[PDB]
């Protein structure tokens, strides 16, 4: 059998950032991926999309926010700051604590969140975001530890160059400037496929990493190195 | 003295690490404007500012109940907001108040009183971690940025340091805080306040241009 | 279709430390593991094991010394210093640089060395030890970034906590220190079988991990979170 | 002065950062022990340290040539070897002789100067970085059994800065140099040996007994 066999995945804003290739390949290994669409800067919906999802073996924390690339600190003006932490941040510990009970009733559970490199070295003209990427590898490195308790899996992908919609859409990646940047800083020389992210992402779901817990794992090529 | 004729800004002062700062600071020829205004409050930070005139350092000093104890089950809605706006907000208000006379000048110094709670895990204090982690990658993403126009934002990662926040007389005198001290903190002891602001003075310092978005672990080795 | 299919693998002292899970784990996904018990502390006989081996897709680097726990900063004698860095330190960049030439050649490679989480935080008692994996965390470190612009992977595993003879034979799990650190110091609570850490080994050896590079994963039930 | 009647014991003082050590200790008020031995030799350290006598603090002033550019593959045995026979081995040689007389006071102080090419990756610097990772090793797992007798241990995790073993007046000079530097330090400058000294000053001075086996970066924001 597959890798997730008999596994149910609930999957937040599963049309966004790393969800497509989440759904492939999961879907592949034999998971049920339940492929949520509903926006959790709600108060209470995170409650109700568990309570309609059933019985859940993992949560994959999928939230992005544009990044504003180049936008100063004199420029991060009070909304844009606020939007950053209104929509990866606070959305992510409403969605864990909302599926942490059914997991703590048997003492197992699985959450792999995608994070962002962002949040283990500087990267350059994306302040807010940054910060918000640092609170979710926060809330990971919290969390790990007291949910590994329980028997409870919570690790962060820190995740750069891999292509998406959000941060390195096909029109951006194809320009000179970009490239030139791209083998300058990145020692691999090259971007990740969505599918390589999602293959870290199933080894951290998969009952093949049960001893990994609360930690950030780079998946960037080199670039923090 | 070390900050002979400097300014300096000082938030919350009455909090946290603000009463050793100050003594450190004056000791070191600095003139300390001792603020308290509610920094949770929008525009109240580029008010403070104007009114301070000249700054040549701004200490970040914020500070929330952590709620030792509190379980990520428990940690409600409010609990988790309220820490963000006490220390995570006010602090990019702040810096970025104080940052154009410093980039007119290309010179500039702060300097965040932030906790080890962002470098490891804290037991029980989950909210408060996350939003000291916020405070830390704020430093890390803007000290870049800032170092550009020779202004240094550097951040200290506190823990078993005397605050009333967070180790109060009455929290440390238990039977389980005098173990847990000997059995986590290598040095065997909590720090002053006063050896927590010798700290802040170095990196608010012209002693300390070279040292630019780094967290700095004072511990007493807890994090080693 | 195992995971390692068609793969020929070099793993040093086979019998030792982590050996035997790895070829278990990776001859269980299909691949052609070649198990040596040289010696290589000795200069040469590193080149003198590759050219043996022939063809060779992924080099497991599993080295392991006597930690001497207890041994005091004043008891750690010249004898015992430079045997940490003989058995675990010069070994390492031997193999890897004996190994390295075939992989550049056809721009593709993968390299797992198996540390300890002592290359990451403190460890109590271990001076010598601790240094010496903190120089192999750091030859993952330099080598990674160089090692990817030609396709190869380099990667760390800094372990703790984890089944072996060296550092977790049955007299330590059997005292009561142990059993406080298990309480205390371990959040998951328990020790990782060995067939576990094999399978991180499995992950970064496959090609589904193209995009790891230089990284110290700690496997470690959350210790230095 | 900020080390008045403190003796400190500087290694190979004539080499890496000893000269501005010398002199900014100086300027503080100690007596700075300027030793040239040889610590490759076993046995030597112990000698040094009975020749000094009474030592505050141990300041571990250790370098080789970095060779910069040679790869992986052309990093023989010999040039391998020299690294840990220069920087790594030397180290515990000296800490360990200096040790017993803090162990009797229960105060002793211990700073290294080290690389940020123990933090990150240094391009072109492979068999370099490995050895400095040993030294951060060797103040990460020493700095908090030394804490247990008060003894600070710390690591100065420097890059970018002036010396003539890494960034020599001849290599500094050129327009390539000062172009690649600009685009890799944040600061767009160098560190002066001074201000490095003046890091190595703050980590020797009672100012600093709740910083232990720390690492700090002094890199301009290099490694950020
Ligand atoms: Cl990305
Ligand atoms: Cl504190
Ligand atoms: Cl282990
Ligand atoms: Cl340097």
């Amino acid at each position: 059998n597959g890798r997730l066999a008999g596994k149910r995945v609930l999957l937040t804003n599963a049309d966004a950032y790393m969800g497509e290739a989440t759904v492939q390949v999961f879907e592949e290994e034999g998971a049920e991926v339940i492929a949520d669409h509903t926006d959790l800067t709600k108060v209470g919906a995170a409650e109700e999309v568990v309570e309609r999802a059933g019985h859940i073996d993992v949560l994959v924390a999928n939230f992005a926010v544009d990044a504003h690339f180049g936008v100063t600190v004199l420029e991060t003006d009070e909304e844009l700051w606020q939007t950053a932490y209104e929509t990866i941040v606070h959305p992510l510990h409403r969605i864990c604590r909302a599926v942490l009970p059914q997991f703590y009733e048997r003492n197992k559970g699985k959450i792999v969140v995608y994070g962002s490199a962002a949040a283990m070295r500087y990267q350059e003209g994306a302040l807010a975001y940054s910060t918000a990427r640092f609170a979710q590898r926060g809330y990971v490195t919290a969390l790990g530890p007291e949910a590994a308790r329980h028997n409870v899996n919570v690790n962060f992908i820190a995740q750069h160059w891999t292509q998406n919609k959000e941060y390195f859409w096909p029109e951006r990646i194809a320009t000179d400037e970009f490239k030139e940047d791209m083998a300058r800083r990145v020692p691999l020389g090259r971007l990740a496929t969505a599918r390589e992210d999602a293959l870290l992402a199933l080894f951290l779901a998969s009952d093949e990493s049960d001893f990994i817990v609360g930690k950030s794992i780079e998946f960037d090529g080199g670039w923090a190195t």
